[PDB]
């Protein structure tokens, strides 16, 4: 129930994107095959390292992960951007893994 | 009329989530095969353990049961969220049991 | 005209379910084969011994019985809930009797 | 003309049912077969013995007698309950009769 | 034109009914055969005996008679009862005769 | 044209009906058979004597006759009974005649 | 143009209706047989006599005749009755007359 | 151009109606043949004589004569009665007449 | 164009109706044959002479001649009576002429 | 283009209407047969001679000529009568001429 | 272009209409046969001579001539008369003319 | 381009027309045969001679010439009447010309 | 892109039209063939010449050129005339011209 | 992506029309074939010089050029005229180019 | 993930447009081939230099860029104008790449 979520955030004319806030938190509780049946959703992390890099293993379920790494402003309604969240559904192996996204289809 | 129903709750990066209070109740009354025909709702028990696993074996009914085991808050009515209680219906067997759930189809 | 009524009323996680107060009444009159045919509706009976049981002999009419065993609270016309009687209706024979529910169908 | 009307009364768990107060009374009048042709209503008896027993022999016509042996409680319109009278036609034979019931079809 | 009229009123449980006033009245003018062709409607006649018994002998018309014996109370209209009179048509022969009543169809 | 017009009155169990007011009227002018044809209405007549009859022999027309012995009470158009007059047609013979009535059809 | 008009009167139970005022007029003027046409009206006589008769011989016209020997009373239009009046057509021959009626066909 | 008109007027009972004034009148003008062409209308003649007759000889026109005899009384428009005239058309010939009436057809 | 116009005019019951005014009046002009043709109306004459005759000869023409020798009365508009005149076309020939009239078709 | 006009007027009874003023005028300007083609209307005249004589002689146009002789009254709309003009269209010949009217058709 | 038009005015009775004002006048412009071709309206002339005759050589064009010879009176709009005017069109040759009129239809 | 417009205006009764003010006057501009293309609307001339004569040579264009010589009076609309002007479309050739109207066709 | 535009103005009966302004103005820009492709409105030139006579050697280009020479007098849109202004499209060629109008069609 | 835009402006009556300002301004940014492809407009240039002459060598876009060269006045909205702008899309070329115009189709 | 876009910004007739302040920023955020997999859009970049020349090396997503080189003036949305950003999708490929333009289609 173990899966590495490394990940690559260059973003600027080759720029490697250092240190900077990372969120990620959990939509709905599901479960795994198994051993790992539970899972509430909860928040937690922080940095981005100086490659642009966050790590951990847990990925086994079946419900889907949001990412909220930019950190920006808003205000009353009238500000329907500069949030540029992701979506990504829990994926289930044992070794590296990256992209696997869910943009707009 | 006996079945343990161990269950895990290592829910946040492999971590066991240790001791924490653990709430279920029975919905309904409802009646099992012959010798355990009554059982009117009731609720008891506390405590998680560090490995977060609790056990018990009067199982045999065909209610339905609901586990609210986290703790959170609430207001006035304004607050439809931070509860994530499950339900699960009664097993019938004389082994070692898990998962049973039913989540949103 | 007579049949033992014994049950078993071991509600919680095994425990049988010691002294407590039991009630029992006749919903309407019935008539039973020639010899018991009268029979109006009247209340009696107290206690539930350790072993959660209860007995006795006169099941023979055709009319319904109401069970009523749990004390609770109740208010006005806000706790439609609380109370878990239930009902059966009048065996014939000249055996021990069990289940013999009429939960919803 | 003569039909005696013997009738057990043994309501609670086998108990007899010892002296109590007994009535009835005829609807309307009736006529028989011949010699006993005029009967208008009218009200009469008291007590129900240890046995919970009334003897008389009158039954020989065509109407329908009312037995309202229960002494309750009645108020204003709301206590449309606590009576328990039933009714029976007029039977017509020289030997001992019982049950002869009409309760609810 | 003449035709005894006996008949017996031995109302409760066996009891003769012994004397008790006894009133009988023709209703509408009504012919006979020949010699008895007048009759106007009157009242007569009282007692009953002890047997419960009245005779008299000149029903011949053809004309209806009613029977109000029963003395009893009667007020403002909300008392549409306590009242058991009867009809008979008047019979024709010379024989002892019974019965003959117009009861409801 | 004369018919004597004998009657009986015996009304009350074999009663002869002795001395009372008897009366009787033409109702229109009729003219009978020649000798006897103009005849306007007029009353007359007393007493019924013990026997309860009457006698004259004048009825060879082709009129209505009404009797109206009785002598009753009357009041303001609420009482429209007490009354028992009846009504015969002239009868046309020579010998005793009785009966000839015309009550309601 | 003569014509005699007998009559008899005798009204009452044989009676023969003595000495009374009698009236007779003619209602429109008519023509008779050649020598008698004129005949305005008119009205006379008087007397009955002890048999009740009547004599005149002027009935040769075709025009009606009425009669009103009755002497009664009469009131404000609420007495349409006591007076019995008739009336007959003119009679032509030379011969005792009598009846000759128009009473209500 | 000449006929008389020779009338009987013996009105009541065979009397023959003695001297009474007697009118005539011309209703319209009217021509007769050739030589009595004119006849405006005009009133005259009184008296009956003894035998009730009246006599002229001028009858030889087409019109129409009215004869007024009798002397009575009338009032304000509720007196259409108690006058009796009559009308005759203009008898042609020589010879006497009589009747020719023209009374209602 | 000359033609005398003698006429006669005994009225009343062979009276030659004396001396009395005399009038006639042409309606419209009109033309004769040939040598008259003008004619404007005019009136003129009087007297009636013993036997009721007058005469003149200038009937020639087409139109119509109006006579009106009665004298009478009249008022306003309520007397459309006691006036007899008379009309009669223009006769055409040379003899006596008479009657010639033109009353009512 | 000259005609003489000659004319009688004799008008009552015979007379000859002796001097009296006589009016004519043309209607409307008109043309004859070349000669005497123009016309305009105009008045002239006066005398009728005691033979009732006119004699013009210009009769030759096609127009219509109006004769107005009668010397009368009138006054306000009121009298549409006492005038008795006549008319008459224009002759063409040399020979006298008479009649020759236009009356009413 | 010149055609004398000479004309007679003896109106009365043969009398031949001495001097007296005439009047003519064109109504609107006209052209005749080349030479005399243009012609707008004008008036002129008076007298009519002892004949009553006017001459003048002029008429060429194809316009219309209108005579007003008589003079008279007239007032507000209440006198559409006693003016006796005509109308012709202008002819065309070299001759005496004469009629040539143009009078209503 | 050049045409002479030699004209006779001899208008009262064969008189010449003498010595009187002539007006002619171009409606609207139009162009001739080449050499003569332009001609804007002005206008010129007086005089008429003694026999009524005007010339002018310099009719060539296409457009229409309108005469007015007479000279009169006019007031606020209501006279439009006595002014006799004239049209006249532009003739093409070299000759004397005369007539050439166009009064209403 | 030249081409002499002579035009000839005597207007007046014969008469060469001496100096007077004259005035010409292109309406909207056109382009010509090739070398002379611009020409944005304009306006120029005074006199006429004794003869009536222009003369300018532009027109090449295929818009429209308006002439105005008439100097007037208006008013406030009351005096939709008294002007005379003609229009000309542009000719194409190297030659003298003339005519070349466009007025209505 | 040079092409040079020679064009002449000699305007009036042949006249050169020499120095002038002289205006060209991009309309909206277009991009040529590969090496000129941004050009966002502007706006440059003065004079005309003596022969009415200018020159640049830039145009290899698409878009479209507009030239205001003219000088005048305007106001409020009530002069949409006095100038006299034109348009030309950019040619793609290297030679001397001249009207490549877009006057209204 | 790299790719030049070096670019030319030479604007007025042949002037190579030197330094001035270039921006560019991406719209939305974009995934590439693998590698560079986020890409949230921000902003940079400043001058032009004197060739008028800018490169960067990112180029590999699916979204697109928005460059806005030209700095202008704004006010209160009465000025939909002045301002000459273009768009361009991100090219893939390792090469130099130019034009690239998603103007109007």
């Amino acid at each position: 129930m173990t899966t590495k979520v490394i990940f690559t955030f260059h973003n600027p004319d080759g720029s490697p994107q250092a240190n900077e806030k990372f969120t990620v938190r959990l939509t709905r509780p599901g479960m795994s095959d198994a051993e790992h049946c539970v899972v509430i959703p909860e928040t937690y992390e922080m940095v981005t390292d100086a490659k642009g890099e966050f790590t951990m293993d847990l990925e086994s379920s079946t419900s889907a992960y949001r990412v909220t790494a930019i950190g920006d402003d808003d205000e009353y309604e009238d500000d329907p951007c500069s949030q540029y969240t992701f979506t990504f559904y829990v994926p289930d192996s044992a070794d590296p893994v990256y992209v696997q996204e869910l943009i707009l289809m």
